[PDB]
């Protein structure tokens, strides 16, 4: 529901050429920059402070990098489809091509676990991951993710 107001078409990338996970994270800071009240450097540190604890990869080419910060007052996200898979240090050893990033304010945690939990559910389905890997438009991506 709120996933829709959090993922506009302007926050979706369909064919990003990226070589490293570090690179992927830098590009994310840029996408979520300022519209989150934070500089891309701060958005980056926030996502990496968490990735530090361990890979946010869910297994099977999917991942959900995320972070919280007192400066964020409204949840915001983005979706990335890589041209080539990226070594994500995932739980099953396979690289990732589908990345959903989420930046949340530091307040309504419980509600956030909901968004993450629901998303993971969608990603656990083979046919959903297969669609996200073939659809041509960003609108199709949104339709599937919602």
């Amino acid at each position: 529901s709120l996933i829709g107001e959090i993922l506009p078409l302007s926050h979706i990338v369909l064919d990003m050429e990226v070589g490293s996970k570090k690179r992927l994270f830098e590009e994310a800071g840029l996408l979520l920059e300022r519209e989150s009240s934070l500089s891309h450097a701060d958005v980056f540190e926030c996502l990496f402070a968490r990735e530090k604890l361990g890979s946010t990869g869910l297994g099977q080419g999917v991942a959900i990098p995320h972070g919280r910060h007192a400066g964020v007052k409204q949840a915001t996200g983005a979706f990335i489809r890589t041209r080539e898979p990226v070594g994500f240090d995932a739980p099953d050893g396979k690289p990732v091509s589908l990345i959903f990033i989420l930046l949340v304010p530091e307040n309504a945690t419980g509600e956030h676990l909901e968004v993450l939990s629901k998303l993971a559910g969608k990603f656990s389905q083979k046919s959903i991951r297969e669609s996200l890997m073939t659809v041509s438009s960003a609108e199709e991506v949104r339709a599937i993710l919602t």
